[PDB]
This record gives C-alpha cells, sequence and structure tokens, in this order.
C-alpha cells in the first residue's frame, strides 16, 4: 500500500494539531482565569473564575469541528490507503485535507474574516467526500 | 473476512449521514441568522445575529450524539470484521446499528415525540455493546 | 503483533468505559429531571424541566474530554502495534493510558479537588504524545 506512508504522516501531523488546540485551551482558560469547574477556579483564585470566556468558547469550537472532521478522515483514509488508490491521487487526498485543517484551525483562532474558515473547511471535505464514495463503492461491489 | 465489505458499507453510510447533519446544521444557521463567531454573523447581517437558535442547538447535539455513539462503532466493527464472526450475525449487528443510527437522527432532528429518540438510541447501542464484550474476551484469550 | 491484544483490551475497555458516562449522565438527566429537549421534559413532567443542570453539564464535559483523547489513542494505539513496537513498553503505554482515562473520569465524576483531573489528564496524554512521535518517524522514513 504505497499511500499508507503519506496516510499516516498527514493523519498523524493532524492529531498532533488537535493535541495543539487542546494545550492551547488549556493556556487561555489559565490566562484569561475563565474555568468550567468550581474546583478549578477555586484553586486558580476564587469561585468568580468558574465562568465562560469567548476566546475559551472558540478554542473549544475550534476543537469539536476538528472531531466533526478529523476523526471520520482517519477512518475514510486509513480504509482508502488499503483500497489500492494512485499514490499520487491518494497523495493529493491526503495533502488538501492535511492544508485545509491547518488552515482551518489558524483562520479559526485567528479570528479571520469569513468567508476564509467556511471556505477552508469545504475544502478540506472535498477529498473527504471523494473516498467516502470510493469506499462505498467497493464495499457495495463486495457484498 | 466475509464480514468487512458490510462494515465498510454501513460505516462509511454512517459517516455520509453525518456529512448531512452537519450539512443541515450549516444551512440552518443561515437560514435562522444565528452565527458563533462574531466574524459570521457580520458577514451575514450584523452582530445581533452572533446568538443561539433552538434549531440550531438540536443539530448540534445530533451531531454530538453521532460522535458518542458512530466513532466507537467505525473502531469495534472494524476490529469485530477480522475476528472471524458469523458473516450473517455480523450483518444483524451492522445493519441494526445502521437503521438505529438513521432512525435516531430524523427522530432528533424530527422532534419526534418521546421516547422514540431514546429507544433508537438504545437499540443501536446494543450491538456496540455485543462486539465490546466478544473483543473483549478474544483480545483477552490472547494476553 | 504482540502488542495487538494488549491494545484491544486496553481500547475495549475505555469504550466501555464511554458506554458509562454515557448511562450515567442519562440516570442523571432523569434524576434531576434535567432535559436538553422539550419532547423529553414533556414526557418527564413538564416544560419547566427542559433546564441546564450542573450535574448534566459536568457528564457532558467528561463525555467531551473522552471523545478528545481516547478516539485519538484508538487510532494511534492500533497503527503502533503493528510497527513492532518492544511488547512490554507497549504494554506499559497502553496501561498508562488506560490508568490515567479510568481515573480522569473518576476524578472528574467524583468532583475531586484540583489538580488531580488535570495531573491524570496529563499522564494519559503522555503515552499519545510517545505514539504519535514514533508513528510521524516511521511514515516519514517510508514516503
Ligand atoms: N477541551 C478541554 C481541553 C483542555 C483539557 O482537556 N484540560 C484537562 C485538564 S489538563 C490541563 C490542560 O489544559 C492540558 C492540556 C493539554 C495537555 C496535553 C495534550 C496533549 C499532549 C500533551 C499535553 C495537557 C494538559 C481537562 O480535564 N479539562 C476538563 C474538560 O475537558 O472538561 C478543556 O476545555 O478543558
Ligand atoms: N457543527 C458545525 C457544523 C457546520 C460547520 O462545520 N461549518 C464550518 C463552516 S463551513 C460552512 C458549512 O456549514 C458547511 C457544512 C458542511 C459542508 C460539507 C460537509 C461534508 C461534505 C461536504 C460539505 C460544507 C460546508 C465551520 O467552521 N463551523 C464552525 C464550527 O464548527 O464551530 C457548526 O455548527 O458550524
Ligand atoms: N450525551 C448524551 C448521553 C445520553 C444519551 O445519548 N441519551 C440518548 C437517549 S437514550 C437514553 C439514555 O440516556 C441511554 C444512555 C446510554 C445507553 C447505553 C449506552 C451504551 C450501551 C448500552 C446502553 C442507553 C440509553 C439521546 O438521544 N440523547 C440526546 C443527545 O445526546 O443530545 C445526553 O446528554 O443525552
Ligand atoms: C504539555 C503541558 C502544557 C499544557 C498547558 C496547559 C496549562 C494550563 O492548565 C490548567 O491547569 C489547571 C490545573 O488545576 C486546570 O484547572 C486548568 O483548567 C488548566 O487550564
Ligand atoms: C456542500 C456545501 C453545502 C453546505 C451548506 C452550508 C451553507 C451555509 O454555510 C454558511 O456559510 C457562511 C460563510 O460565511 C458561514 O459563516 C455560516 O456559518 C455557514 O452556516
Ligand atoms: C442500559 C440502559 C440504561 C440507560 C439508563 C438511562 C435511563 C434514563 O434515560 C432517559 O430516558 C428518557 C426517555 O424519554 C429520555 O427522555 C431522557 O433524556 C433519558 O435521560
Ligand atoms: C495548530 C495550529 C495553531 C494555530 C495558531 C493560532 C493562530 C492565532 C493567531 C494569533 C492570535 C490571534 C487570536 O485571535
Ligand atoms: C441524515 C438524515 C437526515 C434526517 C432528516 C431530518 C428530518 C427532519 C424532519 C422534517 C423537519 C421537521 C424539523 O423539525
Ligand atoms: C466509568 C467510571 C465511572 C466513575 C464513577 C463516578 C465517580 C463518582 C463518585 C461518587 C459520586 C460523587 C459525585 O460527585
Amino acid at each position: 500500500s504505497p499511500a499508507l506512508p503519506a496516510f499516516l504522516l498527514c493523519s498523524t501531523l493532524l492529531v498532533i494539531k488537535m493535541y495543539v488546540v487542546a494545550i492551547i485551551t488549556g493556556q487561555v482558560r489559565l490566562r484569561k482565569k475563565a474555568f468550567a469547574n468550581p474546583e478549578d477556579a477555586l484553586r486558580h483564585g476564587g469561585p468568580q473564575y468558574c465562568r465562560s470566556d469567548p476566546d475559551v468558547e472558540r478554542c473549544l469550537r475550534a476543537h469539536r469541528n476538528d472531531m466533526e472532521t478529523i476523526y471520520p478522515f482517519l477512518f475514510l483514509g486509513f480504509v482508502y490507503s488499503f483500497l489500492g488508490p494512485n499514490p499520487f491521487v491518494a497523495w493529493m487526498h491526503f495533502l488538501v485535507f492535511l492544508v485545509g485543517r491547518v488552515a482551518h484551525t489558524v483562520a479559526y483562532l485567528g479570528k479571520l474574516r469569513a468567508p476564509i474558515r467556511s471556505v477552508t473547511y469545504t475544502l478540506a471535505q472535498l477529498p473527504c467526500a471523494s473516498m467516502a464514495l470510493q469506499i462505498l463503492w467497493e464495499a457495495a461491489r463486495h457484498l
């Protein structure tokens, strides 16, 4: 499976990119003193710090959007890598996803004007939709 | 692995079903003018459209519930497909999950009376619980 | 792959642990009469029970944090199991994750003082970060 190393490289970079979002979220909570739990707020200055914050909420939305998109790619890309795609075509699917997703997180956390985030989201979903349909046909025909 | 094509067909349909929920959510935000981000609200009419909406919130709950259930199935069903189950028994596990999950999303977004959604949820979790236990025993015995 | 049974045992226990969190959340909603949907509230006593609750919110945060961490482990641990790690070293990665994650959920739902939850979270992420980097290098070198 000549496409497998490319898949594993892109996927693992995206997982690390999600870990970076978790790290950023934690740092933002600490810096803004905005905690979700009274036990956390009390350790960090008092009950008034058990509160929501727009920058924390933004981080959580970026992380959730990652879960909505990167997790399915992990499944789809892995299966697709084993079904014998042209390696260059596979590379292009994986690269468009990687670049689109990294750009999405930059656009989201960086508060870039619309529709920059929505374009990057849509661009990244294209190779996912492609892989899903290709897998669907391969599965269907082996039933 | 005679169960693998059936697994891949059901799983990929469920992923596409999750993409449809993402699409619906976006359309609902646009139609109700209810955006989570000031950059989005400003592109679409002004800051007063940076607001929550019950139909948007409902879409997000359906999508989150999908992530809580479909993602584990993707892992469990894949592993289970390789452990040599009777193919018909495997088919039944996958079909009950697929039908239960599609019904769950229809019940959720369609605002069907309780306990229709909760029944479909519980029904779909049954084959997941079954596969998890079967995998647990197979793993345990190879330790 | 001598590490595979250990991976599948730990992963499947963690999935079951996530199902337990879903079950607890449902029980808490019912016990506190705090539902997210008017159709649910109406079946269970009236519209005033369509409301948020801190214990329900806490359960949802624990479940979300599981999705943020356990799902990537399912991918990373599976790939890592096939790359020929020393089986004892692999066992240690999987065990630290399993124990850290179970402890995280106990700390979260049990409202244990800070920084108990954050320590368990960080400890569990260590083997995940390790596996991710090891996979990154293996993938990179096969490009
Ligand atoms: N969505 C989470 C993200 C941060 C988080 O999960 N925090 C922990 C407390 S630990 C402290 C921390 O912020 C943190 C963040 C990232 C990492 C890390 C990650 C990957 C590799 C290496 C290190 C280590 C520690 C928690 O239990 N949150 C409760 C919850 O999720 O509801 C949040 O809003 O709190
Ligand atoms: N839970 C999300 C769902 C929609 C979404 O993710 N929107 C993007 C902006 S893109 C516009 C769009 O709505 C959209 C939706 C689906 C698709 C699509 C999907 C699959 C295949 C093909 C096409 C393409 C575009 C975002 O960054 N949201 C910010 C966030 O998640 O916090 C939300 O509530 O916004
Ligand atoms: N995060 C969810 C967790 C509970 C849930 O998903 N509830 C269903 C209604 S079903 C009743 C139930 O609570 C329940 C919970 C767990 C299980 C179960 C799980 C695994 C194995 C075996 C059994 C079976 C039933 C729902 O549609 N919630 C709407 C939503 O997620 O927005 C919530 O806050 O409601
Ligand atoms: C590699 C580790 C870097 C992670 C950076 C996050 C640092 C901030 O972590 C903070 O720790 C507190 C401990 O009580 C928690 O209560 C807070 O919720 C959390 O934001
Ligand atoms: C296949 C593509 C169909 C997706 C339908 C979603 C269309 C609505 O997408 C909208 O785009 C805006 C761009 O600025 C965003 O700000 C909004 O959040 C989003 O709802
Ligand atoms: C194995 C099954 C045990 C799951 C325990 C959860 C029981 C509570 O489930 C309740 O069912 C109601 C039905 O209308 C829903 O409206 C509530 O949201 C849900 O909390």
